[PDB]
C-alpha cells in the first residue's frame, strides 16, 4: 500500500509519546498524514496513531525503540 493507519514512527522505530491529541493530529497531518490522535491504549501503549500516514515515514514495527 501507499498509505497506512498505524503509530507514526521517530528514529529508531519509537513511537511518539503523547499527551494531548492535538499535538498527535499536528504531528500526523504536518508528516502527510489525514489526521492523528493521542493512542492512550493500544498495540504499543501511549503513542500517536496517524490515519492514512504516507509510507514513506515510519510507522512503528515490531521490534526495540532504539
Amino acid at each position: 500500500n501507499s498509505v497506512r493507519d498505524a503509530y507514526i514512527a521517530g528514529p529508531h522505530n519509537c513511537v511518539y509519546e503523547c499527551a494531548r491529541n492535538e499535538y498527535c493530529n499536528d504531528l500526523c497531518t504536518k508528516n502527510g498524514a489525514k489526521s492523528g490522535y493521542c493512542q492512550w491504549v493500544g498495540k504499543y501503549g501511549n503513542g500517536c496513531w496517524c490515519i492514512e500516514l504516507p509510507d514513506n515515514v515510519p510507522i512503528r514495527v515490531p521490534g526495540k525503540c532504539h
